[PDB]
């Protein structure tokens, strides 16, 4: 099965809206957004289609960009680390389930020097 997905709004949390979080929707996320590389990523791991019973499993804590998208469009975020840190989440999530050379860590590999650069020079 899939779990429920990752909330996007939670009225009692207090938001901010920064910035950086601008920039991360406006630049970082959008740039990520549009790569070829980015379509597994643009929403949850869809187990029941994939049949991937084992991937809830290993992951605990999942996270994609279209929650990290909804998240900033809906301004969920105290800060700009909380949203770098769903990225983080992200990518680390694919380097634990896949293995080495496996062509969805390609991708994360290749999204994720994107994110960096990107990042290095935050407002
Ligand atoms: C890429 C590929 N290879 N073989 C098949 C079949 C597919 C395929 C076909 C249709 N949709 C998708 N979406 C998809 C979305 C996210 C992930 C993944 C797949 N992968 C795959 C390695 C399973 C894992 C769970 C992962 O970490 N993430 C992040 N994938």
């Amino acid at each position: 099965m899939n779990p429920p997905p990752p909330e996007t709004s939670n009225p009692n949390k207090p938001k901010r809206q920064t910035n950086q979080l601008q920039y991360l929707l406006r630049v970082v996320l959008k740039t990520l957004w549009k790569h070829q590389f980015a379509w597994p990523f643009q929403q949850p791991v869809d187990a029941v289609k994939l049949n991937l019973p084992d991937y809830y499993k290993i992951i605990k804590t999942p996270m994609d960009m279209g929650t990290i998208k909804k998240r900033l469009e809906n301004n969920y975020y105290w800060n700009a680390q909380e949203c770098i840190q769903d990225f983080n989440t992200m990518f680390t999530n694919c380097y634990i389930y896949n293995k080495p050379g496996d062509d969805i860590v390609l991708m994360a590999e290749a999204l994720e020097k994107l994110f960096l650069q990107k990042i290095n020079e935050l407002p």
